[PDB]
DNA sequence: GTTGCAGATAAACATT
DNA sequence: AATGTTTATCTGCAAC
């Protein structure tokens, strides 16, 4: 259900993952891991349209093992 | 057999 | 410079 999803906390509609919160207020990715460490709303100062992306960190992965 | 969604890690950025 | 802090991308599981 992306379709009108808006991030509650930050209004983007831009994310990388739907993330929930504890009350049921869709939020974005970055609003969710940035909210649960400090519990507190922020300025939109940290938005941008798009999403931001990087260099992929090193293959690591479940790679193998057992 | 394929898709979708949720959650967690590690890296790099910014600050001092 | 190191540490603290932050966010993007990866994988897995369940159901059909
Ligand atoms: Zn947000």
């Amino acid at each position: 259900k992306r379709a009108g999803t808006v991030c509650s906390n930050c209004q983007t509609s831009t994310t990388t993952l739907w993330r929930r919160s504890p009350m049921g207020d869709p939020v974005c990715n970055a609003c969710g891991l940035y909210y649960k460490l400090h519990q507190v709303n922020r300025p939109l100062t940290m938005r941008k349209d798009g999403i931001q992306t990087r260099n992929r960190k090193v293959s690591s992965k479940g790679k193998k093992r057992r």
